[PDB]
């Protein structure tokens, strides 16, 4: 109830936010990148696990979103983390990449993805409390299967009262109804774009390093175990 | 101007739509499928040139989103043609399938991706000028490049405009503003869906039969000659 209202959800995801991960070094990207993953992987299902309502839907159904979704919810965290910075791409602390160092490759497709939907959410003038929900948005929306009885009743409840934060968030802008509405329809757009991106690193992924979908599979045993 | 006017723009999309296409047969079903696209790609055409204001974009922006989207439009338009048929997939008057006749592979996955996302469609009582508003969308929104100095202004007015008719149309339903602004946002998150399952056709199209995707450039070539 309260916990899914829009100020109070939009606090709450706020202290849910992970942490800075370092990559900590002592196929090199590669390397890091894989390396990487592994690691917010772990906190991303902390993550999930703070937003009011999750752990009580199936684990039929928790199990379902995180698999799906792990990928782009790492990359909207990138492009957020990346949006003032035209031309690079901040994976973390010590590891920022300029866009010819993604030249060493077919990296470099996924790469001009990320820094085209970036360039967007930066017109657009992304402001935080809207990025915290359109995050929870996208491991909500991850999958139809899982909303094809009462865990069904519980997910849509659990999105819709998202989408009630992000239209608020919006309506206090103090912008017109219908700038409200395009506005709205605008960053949903973009969802389709992070989509995008996600499946071709998904892609790039399969075609070849750790074993991040691997033992991200583990943690979700674990996770129910 | 008029042209992109809500009740006017809809039923210019109304008048716009390919016909039936018959696949006219005398590896079968992916022999079936490739050639039945090859034809459905030359009416694509055809209904995008009839979209008002999409001939005066650049050559170089129309070529690019028909380029991107084609596989998108087929499925929206697939998923319509199937929305009263639990089970099935109308691809065509003579070309109808059983899910267990994609059990002959890979093809299967994709077949329950389609099944699904229709199924949300039917659950949502999606209106033919919803349908009609919803696939030139997908049109407009499948690349971010061709939006990244008129033919963007131009770019941006045009999918503007869709959304605008969009609106129009659900406010029409005489529902609660609050009900329009969550159907809005279910109508435009499952476009993410459409996208992932227009990713996957895609990969299993070029791991294999007709050059559709050449033939296409081919005729995305003669558009601009
Ligand atoms: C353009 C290269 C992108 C690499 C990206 C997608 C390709 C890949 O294999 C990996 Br493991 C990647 C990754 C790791 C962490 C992260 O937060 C985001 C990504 C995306
Ligand atoms: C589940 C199988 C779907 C086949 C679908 C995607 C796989 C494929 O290779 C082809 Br050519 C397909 C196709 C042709 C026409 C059309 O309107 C839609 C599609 C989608």
């Amino acid at each position: 109830l309260d916990a899914l209202s829009p100020e109070q959800l939009v606090l709450t995801l706020l202290e849910a936010e992970p942490p800075h991960v370092l990559i900590s070094r002592p196929a090199s990207m590669m390397m890091s990148l894989t390396k990487l993953a592994d690691k917010e992987l772990v906190h991303m299902i902390s993550w999930a696990k703070k937003i009011p309502g999750f752990v009580e839907l199936s684990l039929f159904d928790q199990v379902r979103l995180l698999e799906s979704c792990w990928m782009e919810v790492l990359m909207m965290g990138l492009m957020w983390r990346s949006i003032d910075h035209p031309g690079k791409l901040i994976f973390a602390p010590d590891l920022v990449l300029d866009r010819d160092e993604g030249k060493c490759e077919g990296i470099l497709e996924i790469f001009d993805m990320l820094l085209a939907t970036t360039s967007r959410f930066r017109e657009l003038k992304l402001q935080h409390k809207e990025y915290l929900c359109v995050k929870a948005m996208i491991l909500l929306n991850s999958s139809m299967y899982p909303l094809v009885a009462d865990s069904s009743r519980k997910l849509a409840h659990l999105l819709n009262a998202v989408t009630d934060a992000l239209v608020w968030v919006i309506a206090k802008s103090g912008i017109s109804s219908q700038q409200q509405s395009m506005r709205l329809a605008n960053l949903l757009m973009l969802l389709s774009h992070v989509r995008h991106a996600s499946n071709k690193g998904m892609e790039h992924l399969l075609n070849m390093v750790v074993p991040v979908y691997d033992l991200l599979l583990e943690m979700l045993n674990a996770h129910v175990l």
